[PDB]
């Protein structure tokens, strides 16, 4: 990996921001390798997070949000065009109402803002992937 | 332009960082415009500065620094590989003892850290051009 995983970048974000994330997944999916990514309020691991997101290869993703301390609604798709051992790309897209989710240029969610994108301060990229590039984009 | 100049923007930087800066000059050379980099300390401008960076088009490169209010020993060059009228790339990588100034591709100067770049948290991009896309990656 060329970045350390779990990889907690600072960041700041607005509409127009675009987080992208390139890497590989560590394990084959008969193996059930995870990708996680979270806009985190904070550095601090504890802080509310605007928007979680889990892909379980090869079976589903779960998004949710952390709003004082306690996990929200949690929101699910099957739609995860992932490649079994091959490089992806993960663009994050920052809307006026929601953050586009793109696997690979294939649009597959829009999850929808509960709290203003600009409390981001952190993005954390984790779980069973080797690390390529994060890109924040304007 | 599609950001907004002068565009200021809060960033994280470190060892291995590279801001990429994309635009047009708004002017022709003959008209004298300049393009001005600045990686501010604070969102206010007026700051400590680590890294300034103003291209006169078509003539020279001035480079400082600002520290406790004072501008240091200015450097030049006069290597600005620039194209009149066409969009440029302006890359700026973080190594862990310069800032590696890329223009088009082609590397230009290494500006020496005189604070480490960490201190960095908000650049601002500025004089006559307009912006197609700023890009912050590790
Ligand atoms: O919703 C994401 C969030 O939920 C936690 O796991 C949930 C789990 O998804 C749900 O099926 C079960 O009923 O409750 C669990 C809460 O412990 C995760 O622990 C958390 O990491 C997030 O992934
Ligand atoms: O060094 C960059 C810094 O200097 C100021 O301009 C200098 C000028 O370059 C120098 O030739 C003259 O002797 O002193 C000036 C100080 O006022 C700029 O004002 C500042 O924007 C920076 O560009």
């Amino acid at each position: 990996s060329s970045l350390p995983v779990p990889y907690k970048l600072p960041v700041s974000l607005s509409v127009g921001s675009c987080v992208i994330i390139k890497g590989t997944p560590i394990h084959s999916f008969i193996n059930g390798p995870q990708l996680q990514v979270d806009f985190y309020t904070d550095m601090d691991e504890d802080s509310d997070i605007a928007f979680h997101f889990n892909v379980r290869f090869g079976n589903h993703v779960v998004m949710n949000r952390r709003e004082f301390g306690i996990w929200m609604l949690e929101e699910t798709t099957d739609y995860v065009p992932f490649e079994d051992g091959k490089q992806f790309e993960l663009c994050i897209y920052v809307h006026y109402n929601e953050y586009e989710i793109k696997v690979n240029g294939i649009r597959i969610y829009g999850f929808v803002h509960r709290i203003p994108p600009s409390f981001v301060k952190m993005v954390q990229v984790s779980r069973d992937i080797s690390l390529t590039s994060v890109c924040v984009c304007n």
